[PDB]
Parts: structure tokens; sequence; C-alpha cells
């Protein structure tokens, strides 16, 4: 029938009580799963939220139990990390005609950017030509923009790869897709297997290959799963690699910007840094060198979340500023500035928030005075302003801007990284009464710009900002249990996540859920056979432009009513959340 092909991969909705027994839950990719720890995230208070998300983040370092999926510390994974460092080494010995690409969509693309900068610095600091570069779905401007739609083309990913692999003789392509999902990466990886003489594909994500994405890609013949299954066979001959530990579900279901983006840096910084740090020693990469670095990243989480109460407080101030109708400014220096901007942008698609709601700033890339003349005047009693810096930064540029921001605002908490024994100038820096001081041990670093210190600090800032941006929105009641129900469908994965949320919350059949979603997307047009049979990209392109698609679809189903009736009910209610929750009662 019309649509049977498009929706063939959709598993039927199970009867109540058989969600486990039907085999449905076992087929939900780890990355999309409901994290049991956060079943009541929507009820947790600020302090609980910090705790629940700290716990979730800790899962990245949890070891493999006794049958079960491999994890970061499992020997299969560390062995693979070693073999990849090794391949990275061959290139590093032979920089002429060598390149190393880090590629991903969305937050994977953002992580790829940071890491390619860092390792480019490191080879500069040694006076070697930079061998690294990034590739992000939608070109360079996707780094600091919400552009969720650009990950859905495999030809675009291959094109970008073609641009950059120029007339190189030896290219390593690290395809990063947390969900082993993005069509952007799948075609990069497949292209690589078709020219092994030059390309070496390495795929990074956090699903087992048997849960890799398997619905058709509109511009490509193979699925991500097939691609990944074939790379896995190539790994026996060391011609492709898959690096895919389970780190457990996200605390907000499917929000791979969080653990996924964290585990991406942890995993790839660890392995790249081992590789460099051991080439110049005339030693192979070994599990032992990786381990040192992993354990440092694991200390970094303990260090970070020991500041929990102050993280919770900052969340309560971010949440208030937004509950009223203020704005939140995230102001930071060098790469923490960027991480800040990345965080604020992700809030647009993640929570349906305006670009002003949580915005990042680097010293998007504004000057001391420029920020002072331009942005400073727009501030107000109710806003929250966050400063994010090292004691190594230029604290005279820092102290100025806080001086000036104190005038027009008082909610100004801050996030300061220091190596132990450094002191915070102005002991009357009770400009910041209750700072977030993260103090780091002394570690032995033989490289120039202390990269392990950079990586620690970036990760810890990432975690604080992610937990804050995310907690602030849950407190406002925008999250339903641990699901973001009212997302904007802006790519095929989101379209599938929407369909899944409909099955999970209504309990009704696949055909009904699908019908209600398409009716909601295409209203006021009725369901035709063309619409039913359309590529998912047509549904996406229409939904992207609307509001409350998913909640309307769900109300239609719960009330067993039309779209006209569900839209009128939604308008009768005080809020979307209240409409939905009271309909769920
Ligand atoms: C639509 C459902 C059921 O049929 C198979 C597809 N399922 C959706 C899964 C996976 N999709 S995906 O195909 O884009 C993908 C595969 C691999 C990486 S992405 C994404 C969303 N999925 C999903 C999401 C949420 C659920 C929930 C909502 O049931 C819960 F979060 F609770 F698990 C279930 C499945
Ligand atoms: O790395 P993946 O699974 O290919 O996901 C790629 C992107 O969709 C993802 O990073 C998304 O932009 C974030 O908003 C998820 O919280």
């Amino acid at each position: 029938m019309p649509g049977t092909k498009r929706f063939q991969h959709v598993i039927e909705t199970p009867e109540p009580g058989k969600w486990e027994l039907s085999g449905y839950e076992a087929a939900v990719p780890i990355t999309e799963k409901s994290n049991p720890l956060t079943q009541d995230l929507d009820k947790a208070d600020a302090e609980n939220i910090v705790r629940l998300l700290g716990q979730c983040d800790a899962e990245i370092f949890q070891e493999e139990g006794q049958s079960t999926y491999q994890r970061l510390y499992s020997e299969s994974i560390l062995t693979t990390m070693v073999q990849v460092a090794g391949k990275v080494q061959e290139v590093l010995k032979e920089p002429d005609g060598g390149l190393v690409v880090l590629s991903g969509g969305g937050t994977s693309g953002r992580m790829a950017f940071l890491m390619s900068v860092s390792f480019n610095q490191l080879m500069k600091g040694l006076g070697q030509k930079p061998l690294y570069t990034y590739l992000i779905a939608g070109g360079d401007r996707s780094v600091v923009a919400s552009r969720e739609g650009t990950e859905d083309s495999a030809l675009h990913g291959i094109e970008e790869l073609k641009k950059v692999a120029a007339g190189k003789k030896r290219v390593i392509v690290i395809g990063i897709s947390v969900g082993l999902s993005a069509p952007f990466v799948a075609g990069q990886m497949d292209c690589c297997m078709n020219n092994t003489a030059v390309f070496l594909p390495v795929l990074v994500g956090f699903n087992p290959v048997s849960m890799a994405r398997n619905d058709p890609i509109e511009d490509w013949s193979s699925t991500f799963r097939q691609v990944a299954e074939r790379m896995q066979k190539m790994q026996e001959k060391q011609k492709a690699f898959v690096l895919n530990p389970a780190i457990g579900p996200e605390g907000l279901s499917g929000s791979s910007r969080m653990k996924g983006g964290s585990a991406t840096k942890i995993l790839l910084e660890t392995l790249l840094l081992a590789a460099h740090k051991t080439v110049d020693q005339g030693i192979a990469a070994s599990q032992r060198c990786l381990l040192e670095i992993l354990r440092t990243f694991e200390r970094a989480h303990q260090v970070t979340y020991s500041q929990s109460p102050k993280i919770a407080t900052l969340m309560k101030s971010v949440s208030t500023s937004l509950e009223k109708k203020g704005h939140v400014y995230l102001v930071g220096w060098q790469t923490l500035g960027i991480i800040a901007i990345m965080d604020g942008v992700e809030c647009i698609h993640t929570f349906g928030a305006d670009f002003r709601d949580v915005r990042g700033f680097l010293i998007f890339t504004f000057s001391q005075e420029d920020f002072l003349t331009s942005i400073l005047p727009s501030l107000t009693e109710i806003d929250t302003v966050v400063f994010i810096f090292t004691l190594d930064d230029n604290l005279t540029e820092v102290q100025t801007i806080v001086e000036q921001v104190k005038e027009k605002t008082n909610h100004i908490q801050a996030l300061a990284h220091s190596t132990v024994g450094q002191t915070l100038p102005i002991p009357l820096k009770k400009l910041f009464p209750s700072i977030i001081s993260i103090t780091w041990p002394l570690l032995f670093f033989e490289y120039e710009g202390n990269f392990i210190q950079k990586f620690q600090r970036e990760l810890s800032t990432k975690w604080v900002l992610n937990t804050v941006s995310t907690g602030a929105h849950v407190l406002l009641g925008k999250i339903l249990q641990n699901h973001m129900l009212d997302l904007r469908i802006s790519n095929s994965k989101l379209f599938w996540r929407a369909l899944a949320m409909l099955q999970r919350f209504s309990g009704q059949s696949k055909a009904r859920c699908i019908e209600s979603l398409l009716r909601a997307i295409h209203f006021p047009q009725p369901l035709s056979d063309d619409i039913r049979a359309a590529p998912i990209s047509c549904h996406v392109q229409v939904a992207h432009e609307k509001e409350q698609v998913i909640p309307i679809a769900l109300l239609s189903l719960l009330f067993r009513c039309s779209i006209t009736e569900a839209q009128a009910h939604l308008a009768a209610a005080p809020s979307v959340c209240e409409a939905v929750r009271s309909a769920l009662a």
C-alpha cells in the first residue's frame, strides 16, 4: 500500500505490558533510550537534576558487566584505540601527502572542530605543518549555528570530503556519529572503503553496530548499518575501524549533544594525544598510555561535579531569568568561549528557544569594548551573566567587563579554572561571592601548550554548561518525564524520534501514530496517497516550519479526534505542557 515502503522499518507498537516481551525495547538504539535514572527528571529539583545528570555522565566510565555490550574500558575498545593511534602514527611520520579529517553533523561536527584546532596547535607548537582538519554538515558556519537539517545527505558529505582530500596520498577519516546515524558520515565512510589505497575510515559513535541506523537514505543506496557492518569486516585486515563503546542512554532521551559529545572528546583526545606523545618517544601507543589519559578524564568528572551545589544554584538563576523573560549571556575566553557559544546555540533546536535565550560570547566573537558598547546596554535587573575563564587568561580584561556588568545587572555567577595555588586577584572579588572554582592538580606535561589541561578544562566546562542549560529548561516544565516531546522536526532522525514518542505516550498502533503525525504536519491538506508515499524529507521540510506539531498529533490520538479539534483544544488550554499533561491523565 502507499507508505508501506517508507514506514517498513517502523516496529509496531506493543500492547500495554509487552514493551519488553515484544522485542521492542531491545531494538531501541542505546542512544535513543529512556535513561531509567531520569524517569522523573521533570519532577527533580535543581539539586536532584545536577545529581541525576552527574550520574548519567559517570556512565561513560562504567565498566562492562559479566552477556552485555562493550564499553570504553573494555579490552576490545582500548585495543582498537591503540590500533588507530598506530595508524595515526604512520601519517605523522609522513606529513607530505597526509591528512587527518574529523567529520560529523551537529554536535559531532562541533566536537570535530575543537579537536582539529587543538591538534593543529600541538603540531604548530612543534613547528610541524598542521595535518588535521574538520568537516561539518552544512559547511563551516554550522560550527556555531543551529542547522539540524543539513545532516541528511550522503552526497553532501562525500562532496565535502572530496574538497578537502584534494591531491593527498594518505587520508584518515574519523566519521563521528553518536547514533551511528548521520547520512553525512555514512557516505564519507563508504567512499573511503571504495578507495582504501588512499583512505582509512574510522567510525566513532556509541551504539553497537547491530543498532546502527537502518532506514533508507534518500540520496544513497546503503544504510548506515551496512556501511558499519562492512567497516567492521575490514577491521580484521586493519583497513577500517569502528570505535563504538556503549556509554548508556542520555539523561534527556536522544540528546546526544550531552554524553555523546563528551564521550567523543574523551575518546578521541585520549587516542590522538597518545599518538603524538608516543611518536616522538619512539614507542608504540599502548593501553597503558591511553589509560593514564582516560583516568585523568575520569578524575575530571569527579572534580567537576564536586562543585554540584554551586552548579545547581547557577541553574536556578538561569531558570529564573528565562521564567521571567530575560536572557542569559555566556561570556568566556579562548576555547571556553566557543564551548559557551556551542552550548547556547544547541538550546534553539534542543528546547525550541530563541537565540537570545542562552547566548555565548568569545573574547559571536566580540572585543572588550565592542561587548561593552554593543551588548552591555541591552542588559537588565532580571538577566543572568556567566563568566568563564582561567586564571591564565588576562584577568584585567575580565575584571573590567564584570565591573561594567555589575552596574546594569547583579545575577553574575562565574566559572574559574586554576592549577592549584593560583590565587584570584582582588580579594574583594566578591564581585563573585560564591564562585565556581575548579582547581586542578599539577600534572606532568611535556608538550608545549599543556593540552591535557586544555582538554580537562573544556570537558568540565562542557559538562557544567550542558547540565545548566538543560536543567534550567527542565525546571520550566518543557520536558515530559525525560523526553522532549515538543521538538521541531528538522531532519529524518527527529521525524523518527517524533514517531516513537507518539507510540510511547499514546500506546496506539503504528498506522494511527503515523497517520496522526502526517495529518499534523500537512494540515490543512488531508492525507493523499502522494503524501503517504512521500520521502521523509518532504514531511521534514513541511514540519520544520511549524509549531507544536507533535503535541497536536498526540492530542488528536489521545482524544481520538481530528486535527481541527485538537488545535482548538490546544488553544483552549493555558499551556502546551498543561494541555498535554492533563490530556495524558
Ligand atoms: C520509530 C521507532 C520504532 O521503529 C523503529 C524506529 N524507532 C525509532 C528509534 C530509532 N530512530 S532512528 O531510526 O532515526 C535511529 C536509529 C539509530 C540511531 S537513530 C530514532 C529514534 N528511535 C526511538 C526514539 C525514542 C524511543 C522511545 C521514545 O520509545 C524511548 F525514548 F522511550 F525509547 C524509541 C525509539
Ligand atoms: O552524532 P549524531 O548521532 O550523528 O547526531 C548528530 C546531531 O544530530 C546531534 O549532535 C544533534 O545536533 C544534537 O542536537 C543532539 O543533541
